[PDB]
């Protein structure tokens, strides 16, 4: 995240970091939200690659012993069926995992809140995005969680020819477009919390930015739309 401050550590315990191995160790590579003790929801790009993949819940410094995490590898992944590599602006840019044990909650673990079906933000509408996404666009992954403040952008402002065009769906939500802060490469996947009847839900899944840069005016951080997503979401859960 660009523009973003380092959150506290147990603001948002259903943060995850969705990670894969890279020789000796593990690399970071996207977000994700805890969504049952076993089950993270993320984005289907961040797991397109045939990679290894493992979970980090409680995490916090990514580069040093929080002594609050708990590891868990990736037993199952289900990609939204209409999902499709080549066009990340068609949508259907979530994925759910099941983990391989069930993590154990506590301050820094938490489930994440999901929206009702079909919710809507007004425009404007206070949201955070979290994540370890770089810091920059062109930059480098942050080493503590940050959280931005991007206020929504509606459809009707987001899909207009001056932002996205036809590119945003009414599936996704935008966010932020200030110019200043946004989501980043390594963001992916992570939530888009948003304030509504005073409790924090998880509206967004980070999905992209523009081909530009991270940080630019007028193309806001765009998110698979939880909310579009609930009943798939329970059927995926449901059927595993
Ligand atoms: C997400 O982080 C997004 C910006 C918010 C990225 C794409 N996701 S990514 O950087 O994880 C990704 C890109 C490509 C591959 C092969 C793997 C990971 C964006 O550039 O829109
Ligand atoms: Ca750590």
């Amino acid at each position: 995240v660009v523009g973003g401050t380092e959150a506290q550590r147990n603001s948002w315990p259903s943060q995850i970091s969705l990670q894969y191995r890279s020789g000796s160790s593990w690399a970071h590579t996207c977000g994700g939200t805890l969504i049952r003790q076993n089950w993270v929801m993320t984005a289907a790009h961040c797991v397109d690659r045939e990679l290894t993949f493992r979970v980090v819940v409680g995490e916090h410094n990514l580069n040093q012993n929080n002594g609050t995490e708990q590891y868990v590898g990736v037993q199952k992944i289900v990609v939204h069926p209409y999902w499709n590599t080549d066009d990340v602006a068609a949508g259907y840019d979530i994925a759910l995992l099941r983990l391989a044990q069930s993590v154990t909650l506590n301050s820094y673990v938490q489930l994440g809140v999901l929206p009702r079906a079909g919710t809507i933000l007004a425009n404007n509408s206070p949201c955070y995005i979290t994540g370890w996404g770089l810091t920059r666009t062109n930059g480098q992954l942050a080493q503590t969680l940050q959280q931005a403040y991007l206020p929504t952008v509606d459809y009707a402002i987001c899909s207009s020819s001056s932002y996205w065009g036809s590119t945003v769906k009414n599936s996704m939500v935008c966010a932020g477009g200030d110019g200043v802060r946004s989501g980043c490469q390594g963001d992916s996947g992570g939530p888009l919390h948003c304030l509504v009847n005073g409790q924090y839900a998880v509206h967004g899944v980070t999905s992209f930015v523009s081909r530009l840069g991270c940080n630019v005016t007028r193309k806001p951080t765009v998110f698979t739309r939880v909310s579009a997503y609930i009943s798939w979401i329970n059927n995926v859960i449901a059927s595993n």
